[PDB]
């Protein structure tokens, strides 16, 4: 229909950058585009390119592909897109990316607000091939040093980016004065189980259980832990994709209960309540993280709790005794122990009440969220710059992180993305506020630059 | 369509009654039901009739008649009607009352499970009436007296009960081997709120309103105190009711929040759980109580928390100002003071933050809820017929009241109604398990009789 | 929960009936559940039993099991199942049949008016059962014949029904005042379609289909002919039975259209407007059918057609180029010639404009719908008891055929059910009246003994 | 958020135009929009400004203001606005429109795609405003003259627009090039109404009712004819703008019918079949128009529908008797005579059957739908232009009327819009393609100049 705007010029990796991105999932890919649109003379009046890249340790662009899984949908308006909020004209709507594909009409038809998950990934990805020259893919970030550009001074100015190349093990550096850290979430596993390869992360679930279960008929038995939308989804996928399976959904809840999507309580995730959010005190924040959960954490979208209820009613329809049924729900219990050292396919699950039993299953999907610490990791040797006494990083409104002003020049900084819940509010790690926070982040890291 | 079942026979007031039952709300209502159904040999085949009376201190039956706000929807499905979950081939059903009004097929073309309260209350007026023979109406029940059938003997074997003729002031007397307390509840009010005629309990919103504001053209200032669904509901009325008044929703919380009616959840009003809720110990059901709340308390029926949202949509598609607004709402507000002694038509209400600015109004709504407290006072003078130590009624399963066995013959007792939420979970107070407990109520309470 | 009701008695086969029914589907069945409603004196006050039997040609009760798809819904609410509009307090509502089964708690919690069909045909089976000795299975009837008690006068006032025992073959007789056709529709196939055993009605579907392509894992081709609910229900469910098969839907139709129960339109299906249809003129119920065509034929439900569109929708999400979905739809087509006689696993099914290219195909499913002209054949030898000049049935108001007076008896008649729309109005062939017209077959055919 | 795009320059009145619109309804404003983005180098690279100027009737931009009822809501997806399906990223879609009034975010909280009319015409007021330098409001066209830059040729090759001032009664007139006419409907009244100013279009509903019918609280009755969108919407609001009325909606038909927006028929719909529909046959064109009727005429949104009846059901409810109800609905009725010379206030009107009793109201709204014929007096000067024989404008693919070329330049021509249903579709007057047409009509207009 139109033709894509102008791409963005790669930069030789031994020059200094001037930002360096860890991470292009969708947080790093919305700084990517507000950067496109406020270098976009059509789109910003005002408007030599910065010297950017991003560094990914997937091979290509890829949406959580572990959770993939087929009829799974959006929870959040197409509206939310990476761009619209900030600026309905850009190019790198969703409904522009819909009319690029000649698709538009028929999606209109859809009457939904809510794109299948695998529609919105290829958004997603086709905005992120429009950047391929400033993304370089297979490169896991392992470490941020602080420099000095006068090593005899005690000012850092810049920071020297490290990356292990995913296929052949080769480390890489890249040097800049700026660096943004967006590496979502880490599986958070409780720390009662076993490691066994049986036991899996609900984030490996489309590519490393069929690897396990490799027949989809055999009459495996199969538990799944949690009683969160993660959770729901694989409690049902499971009852499509291993069809003749024992299937067991366990949980400490009493029931899976429905995200909180009502009008006036979904305002929390407007990108002006950040503001709002942040400016409280964090005794106020804390609870209202807490007042609010039901929006965010372990809840199921209501449409996929009613057609879970529906499968065990049919169960119910055909035998009243749901000991016998194939499919079974085992509300307020926790898991107390696994015997995984027997000779038979099958791990024994023990099971208790969780107020203050055993299964024996071919495999254990654990639905049990994600932990957003990583980037601790990666900044370890930078700790010392921070203000004498702090022993957490402490990211003010526009996300930069604060450290000692005489220890670090002002031209120089980290900034963190998608683990500032804390400070910032529930639509931190979520795709809720992008597309304003990546129009927010480029003016914060560019801001004299484009000035 | 089918001619009514046969009317109870009154008894006279003077003789001494099997049951006396205070109230002919629907608890009590779906007692004489069950009562009707046990002693019909069409629906039991084991089917002289107990002798029975019920107190009202309504004049006739109404239900919550000053909440019958025009379009006010049920909450829960006509299926969880007065008989059906009991029995759906008694006379006393939803669909056989519409039947017998010749609107059966008419009701079943709105493909609802939820009719208009104004419905409802016909219905269950419908019930009643086929009653009036055993309700003595006008009568406010004022105490419960301990009687002896031996006076020179320790044990009580009977109860009187006096009620006040609404009318006419006059006290009578019956007296009785058993006794339900079924009265439902009081209206809450915040203690930091003065009395005034201004000032009214959303309980008594359609009947001492439009006394107090006479005039529905007139510009009144009008506010409504809460959150949930007495709020709401009187806030979107008021704006219908008194088209060129300006409301206000003031508000502790940040939002009107959605009641969980989900399918897993909604379980908890399930009959059968009264058996397991009541097994627990105290301190279970205290965090079970807590867990669901947003299923009971402080929660707004989504369709009409997104009809508000529209209608403030709308407000600001005509102007961006919402300090110009005809409606608003003011979360995460307390009242801090009512200046109530000037000489305008107006209170002033004085307002803060309710985290750890004033109106002026004609009137102020106060829908904060209820107490369930008022049986204590009736049953003052038996207190000293319980286990020596307790200070509160101590309900069993059946809902008879623990009394000192060697103080009360096992023929006489006391049993609550509505008023059990602590012992017997969320549906306590509602319509949920009226069929099936009006039943079991039976049962304790006329098993002999009718064995 | 409750005891069933008494059984009714079987007439031993050499005696004469007082009613004789042809099949026991659900317009028989609601005979049955109306006529002992009307002996049940707990329902009927007024209330020797009348001898009756019912042939039906299955082995036990069946719904239409060869539709019976997987997740297929009812397209009628529940409220009209074969009681409830005639008496809600009858035992054989699906309400009491789901409080019997001790399911009723939790259908409510499903919050649908529309159960599966394989629930709903449970409930008919449910009520089947509490009638089977009064019911021959396996009886198929091929034709009644009318007899004279009096040999020599020239007036019928019996007939003669003879059936033929499915597994035997063996011809029985029976001997009736009254005989009842409800023998439902037989399947319509378009005339220039030739027999094969690869084309095969959408009556057959869960049963032949299976039995001809018996590798569900096969990448069949597979066509469905039509665009009506069966048309879709298959198109629909052959993508999740044969998962690697391509199936294809042919039209002559532009698009699937949506079928109207929108509330006035779908008055024309309550139980009172038989008559207001009935006492129409020829032409105003030739009109009058036409108007209404989009509530009953050639439609399908919304939620399908939508469900439908989205796996379409999805299909070019993954590919631009419809020419190479899996499943496709051809619309505005018409077979006009089948190669069917080639050495190929596959027929060649040629394909031109509906309006005033070809296809391999393992199967073509023919949704064509049924044709309800069974019963003229069943009635050959009766014909010449119509009145002088009538070449087709005439049924009253109370669905009795019309005879000449003078042949025969008063006391003896046939009756048609299921099959008179011309007459009555396209709530004939549903289930939408049964409750009501079953009532009303009881009073017709049993009238005098019931007074 | 942005600023807006550069306004077009306004041209002399006294120099020759290269198009001349004759109205700014949204057909107009569509054409205005896509020369505007045509004329944008940041959406199209190749891009003297045409000379070009509208002609608008009206004092000021108004979208059908005379039917603006309270909660009325588009029937068609915003993502249809006047620009997003030619070019999501013109600044004139919806979306970037909410953006500009900061409203975007609290749109996207209400999930719906039907915005209310009202800020729908706000929508698209706003659009309009950007072109006051080129349009001439209160000016209604009243000819189009053929003129000759070479009177004594025989070629035509510009035309004279002659419009009358609606305040002063001045006649003004334009040259161009290139005339569009785009001025929609007039008003269709059945021939069988006398005139009376009692007897109102409902095009003229919220601006001459009200002044006839001045007191809202008076008991007045007030009937409907017709039963499509514009019947319910006046029927329904009556109730809510005069509470103490009696109204009666009468319609010839049986029930209001629900419009038909499924998915598969809604595609007739899409902007690329225009071209499939304008090439099929007179004859199939015709048969097409037929087939997909209930998308587009004599029927109503299913939610009003739902609504109205349920209105209904709740004045059955309070009262059993129809013939008392205060809103009635009477089908199946044609009007065939109304007294309105009597002394009363009121009408009487006469009533029989459709198939082939007396009413008095105070006013009669006729909800009749619409003609677009209106064209052929503006162009009756220029019939003559057209090929020999022809008696109607038979316009092109691309809207071009079909004029002699031996007597017009191929510089010269008139354009048809919204009045071309019977060559291009049921879209052709309604919003569905305005965004493509509009690009298609610039093109077809200003090709040469934009090449
Ligand atoms: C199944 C699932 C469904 C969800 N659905 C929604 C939804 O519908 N709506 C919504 O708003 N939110 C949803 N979320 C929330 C989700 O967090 C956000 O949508 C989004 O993924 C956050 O973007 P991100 O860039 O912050 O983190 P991520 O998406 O996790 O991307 C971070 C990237 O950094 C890469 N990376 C990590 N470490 C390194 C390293 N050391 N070196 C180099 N690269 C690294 C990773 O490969 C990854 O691509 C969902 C989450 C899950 C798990
Ligand atoms: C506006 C509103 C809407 C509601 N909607 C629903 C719903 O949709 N679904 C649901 O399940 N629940 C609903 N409820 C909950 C409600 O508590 C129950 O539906 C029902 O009213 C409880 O019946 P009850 O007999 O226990 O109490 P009540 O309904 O309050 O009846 C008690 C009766 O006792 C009489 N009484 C009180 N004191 C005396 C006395 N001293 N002497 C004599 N008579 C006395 C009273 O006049 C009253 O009639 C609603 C409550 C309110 C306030
Ligand atoms: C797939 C499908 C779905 C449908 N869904 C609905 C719905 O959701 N709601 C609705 O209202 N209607 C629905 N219908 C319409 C259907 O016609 C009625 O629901 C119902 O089946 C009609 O009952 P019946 O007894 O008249 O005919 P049938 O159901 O066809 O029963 C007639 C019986 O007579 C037996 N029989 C036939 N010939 C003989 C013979 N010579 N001798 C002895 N026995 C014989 C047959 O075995 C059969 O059991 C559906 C129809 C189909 C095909
Ligand atoms: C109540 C109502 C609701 C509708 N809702 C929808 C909807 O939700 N979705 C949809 O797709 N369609 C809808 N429509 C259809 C409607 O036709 C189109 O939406 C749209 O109005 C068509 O635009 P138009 O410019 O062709 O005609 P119009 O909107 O009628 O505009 C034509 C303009 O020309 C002016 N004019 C007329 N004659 C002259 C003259 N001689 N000289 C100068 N100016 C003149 C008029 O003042 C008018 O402004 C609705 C129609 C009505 C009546
Ligand atoms: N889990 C995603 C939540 C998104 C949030 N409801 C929003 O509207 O932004
Ligand atoms: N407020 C009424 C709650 C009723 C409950 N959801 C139930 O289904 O019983
Ligand atoms: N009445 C408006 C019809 C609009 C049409 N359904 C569309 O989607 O374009």
């Amino acid at each position: 229909l139109s033709l894509d705007p102008p791409r963005l010029r790669s930069t030789p990796q031994d020059e200094l950058h001037d930002l360096l991105c860890v991470g292009f999932g969708p947080a790093s890919l919305a700084i990517a585009i507000a950067l496109h649109d406020a270098l976009d003379p059509r789109l910003n009046k005002s408007a030599a390119q910065p010297k950017i890249c991003f560094l990914e340790r997937q091979k290509q662009f890829a949406w959580h592909s572990g959770m993939l899984v087929p009829g799974s949908k959006m929870q959040i308006s197409f509206i939310k897109d990476l761009a619209t909020l900030r600026d309905p004209r850009s190019s790198f709507t969703f409904l522009n990316y819909l009319h690029q594909k000649g698709r538009l009409i028929h999606f209109t038809n859809l009457s939904t607000f809510l794109p299948a998950r695998l529609e919105f990934e290829d958004y997603m990805r086709w905005c992120a091939q429009q950047f391929s020259d400033v993304v370089a893919y297979g490169e896991e970030v392992v470490e941020v040093i602080p420099g000095k550009s006068d090593p005899s001074s005690s000012v850092v100015d810049f920071f020297t980016v490290r990356s292990r190349n995913v296929e052949t093990g080769e480390i890489s550096a890249r040097r800049t004065r700026k660096v943004v850290i967006a590496i979502g979430g880490t599986a958070k596993m409780p720390s009662g189980l076993p490691q066994d390869p049986r036991i899996i992360h609900s984030s490996k679930y489309c590519t490393t259980l069929p690897a396990l279960l490799k027949d989809k008929s055999k009459p495996y038995n199969i538990a799944v832990l949690g009683s969160g939308q993660s959770a729901a989804e694989i409690f049902h996928d499971l009852q499509k994709r291993y069809p003749n399976s024992r299937t067991t959904l366990i949980m400490r809840d009493s029931a899976m209960r429905p995200s909180d999507d009502s009008p006036f309580v979904n305002e929390i995730f407007n990108p002006e309540r950040v503001d709002k959010f942040y400016s409280q005190s964090a005794a106020e924040r804390q609870r209202s993280l807490l007042a609010d959960k039901a929006t965010a954490y372990s809840v199921v979208r209501l449409e996929l709790i009613e057609e879970i209820y529906n499968d065990m009613y049919l169960q119910r329809v055909k035998n009243p005794d749901e000991t016998q049924w194939q499919h079974r729900i085992l509300p307020e219990r926790k898991i107390t122990r696994v015997e995984h050292h027997g000779p038979q396919s099958r791990m024994r699950i023990h099971l208790k009440s969780s107020k203050p039993e055993t299964l024996e299953v071919d495999a254990l999907m654990v639905a049990t969220g994600y932990n957003r610490n990583a980037h601790e990791r990666l900044l370890s040797k930078v700790q010392h710059l921070r203000p004498t006494g702090q022993d957490q990083w402490k990211p003010h409104r526009d996300y930069r992180v604060e450290m000692d002003p005489s220890k670090v020049s002002s031209e120089a900084g980290i900034w963190l993305q998608g683990c500032n819940e804390r400070t910032h509010g529930l639509s931190d790690s979520l795709l809720s506020v992008l597309a304003v926070r990546g129009g927010e982040m480029v003016q914060s890291i560019f801001g004299e630059q484009l000035e």
